[PDB]
């Protein structure tokens, strides 16, 4: 093999102390930049949560309760002949009132500021059977899938990105859709992703791979069975789709980005990337994109291949760094195979620190890669935002962001300085398709707010306090290392596979 492929054969499963302590000081941002990134994530964290001043206003509630020292539902209930006794349109008579004689409606908006349903469920179920099951499962999916998607077709989508586009920003378009399992599912997803490349072109319209939108797509929609699919039938049919594709995103000149998907096949995806690479008709063409996710324990050895990859295909890559969102199932699979350890880190607070340490390896080489930093943390942009040093130029890096994650935070990153933004760039990642197409993503996306170890998920508990949402990911790897007596445990929750 290579020099760089087989050293990312050898970190696959390497145990987590290891890797962890390898990376920290690549990660550790010096106490000046430490501090820089901490006031700036501060900053965006805590607009984020007093936006609507939900902050402010639960302060309000724990004085009053305080003084007055009575129940949560009493709150509630004095709020309510508040709202009531302000409804009286003269004050001497409200007064009057108050002195002389001395309905809960919207208690409920009240109580926000401050298990018979059980016998319902085991009732409806019996008489119900599996048709209701099947049918409800797909009515909550339709219902919290609706914030995720930009549009049912994409043109619908095109449209939909204007606003946002005047502000600033950049689009991704998905056409929903993975893990055919026939040869026909393959080639529909191959004609969708055509189909919206045209028109993604023609609405680009010379804008380039930089400023104007660009396509995601996944392996694993180009061919049958991709799960186990074997390396000779891959580069027979799905390579051929592969180029296809790039080859028409380049007469558009639009970026082009492959998705990174399960960790098995972070092998064969680079073999299409190598190939890709090398196509004469891309020949100094830098639309490529490639997704890594941080949480795997060789990103590092990706990177360095990436970087060597660049440089002997005379060409500026378009990586986009990642954590990942398949955890729940990288974890699973590898338990089940009693393998020998991990692909994955196992503590939330390693992957951060790979990130950290990943974003680093990439702004150093400006000339092979354009990177692009995918998140929705506070924490992880503002470290980002000052890895990446001073005299920013826009084909520098950009960030990314999930549609119906991202805009609240990135509202405050790209526009202008004047109007207090930061003047970075952010591209938004946007799904477009029908009921049909939406499960994976949907489920991925309720994995990934429910998580407690979500920072999104965490910004919302306004009962922890900003500066543990946006502490230092080294310092807590740290803080660890000197409770338990060494860098880089595994989770305690999560034995190693063959346990
Ligand atoms: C625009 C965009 C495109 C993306 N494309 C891809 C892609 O092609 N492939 C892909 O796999 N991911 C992709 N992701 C990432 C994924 O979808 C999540 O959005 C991302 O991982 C969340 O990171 P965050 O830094 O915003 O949140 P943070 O909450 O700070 O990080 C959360 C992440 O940490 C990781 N994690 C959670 N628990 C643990 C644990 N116990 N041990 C170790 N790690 C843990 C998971 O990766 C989790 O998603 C993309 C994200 C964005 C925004
Ligand atoms: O991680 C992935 O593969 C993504 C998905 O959820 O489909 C694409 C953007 C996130």
């Amino acid at each position: 093999q290579s020099v760089s492929r087989a050293a990312i054969t050898a970190a696959y499963r390497r145990p987590e102390t290891e890797a962890v302590s390898m990376l920290l000081e690549q990660a550790r941002l010096p106490q000046p930049v430490a501090e820089q990134a901490h006031k700036l994530a501060y900053q965006l964290a805590d607009k984020l949560r007093n936006q609507k001043n939900a902050s402010g206003r639960a302060g309000m509630v724990q004085g009053l309760l305080q003084e007055f020292s009575l129940s949560s539902q009493e709150g509630v209930a004095l709020m309510c002949l508040a709202e009531a006794l302000l409804r009286i349109p003269d004050k001497a008579t409200r007064d009057a009132l108050i002195r002389d004689k001395i309905l809960f409606v919207n208690a409920a908006t009240w109580g926000l500021l401050f298990a018979s349903l059980s016998r319902s469920l085991n009732r409806i179920i019996g008489k119900s059977g599996e048709p209701l099951i099947r049918k409800g499962v797909d009515m909550a999916m339709r219902l919290m899938g609706e914030q995720f998607v930009t549009g049912e077709t994409i043109a619908e989508a095109l449209a939909n990105a204007r606003k946002l586009e005047e502000k600033g920003f950049r689009y991704s378009y998905d056409m929903l859709g993975e893990a055919a399992l026939t040869a026909a599912d393959a080639q529909a997803y191959m004609v969708s992703y055509q189909q919206a490349i045209h028109a993604i072109g023609k609405a680009s319209n010379g804008r380039g791979i930089y400023e104007g939108p660009g396509i995601s797509i996944k392996l694993s929609a180009l061919h049958p069975r991709y799960s186990r699919a074997q390396y000779d039938r891959v580069m027979e049919e799905l390579y051929p789709r592969l180029k296809s594709l790039t080859l028409l995103a380049r007469q558009y000149d639009i970026g082009i980005n492959i998705d990174a998907e399960e960790s098995d096949r972070l092998e064969i995806s680079l073999d299409l990337l190598e190939k890709l690479c090398f196509e004469p008709e891309l020949a100094g063409w830098n639309g490529i994109g490639f997704v890594i996710q941080a949480y795997q324990k060789r990103c590092p050895l990706v990177i360095d291949y990436l970087i060597d990859l660049a440089t002997r295909s005379r060409r500026r890559l378009m990586i986009r760094l990642v954590k990942g969102a398949y955890w729940d199932s990288e974890i699973k699979r590898a338990q089940m195979d009693g393998l020998e350890g991990y692909p994955v880190y196992t503590r939330k607070v390693y992957t951060d620190v790979s990130y950290l340490a990943c974003a680093k390896k990439l702004l150093a080489v400006p000339n092979l890669i354009y990177p692009q930093f995918a998140t929705h943390n506070a924490h992880t942009l503002a470290a980002i935002y000052q890895l990446a040093g001073q005299n920013y130029y826009p084909g520098q890096y950009e960030f990314q962001c999930l549609h119906g994650m991202g805009e609240p935070l990135y509202e405050q990153v790209t526009g202008k300085v004047a109007d207090g933004k930061l003047n970075r760039p952010c591209r938004i990642y946007a799904p477009v398709g029908t009921h049909e197409t939406l499960l994976a993503y949907l489920v991925r996306r309720l994995l990934e707010n429910g998580a407690n170890t979500s920072f999104v998920n965490r910004i919302a508990d306004t009962s922890l306090p900003l500066d543990e949402l946006v502490a230092d990911p080294v310092t807590a790897v740290e803080k660890l290392a000197q409770q338990e007596g060494q860098t880089g445990l595994p989770h305690p929750k999560i034995p190693l596979p063959r346990d």
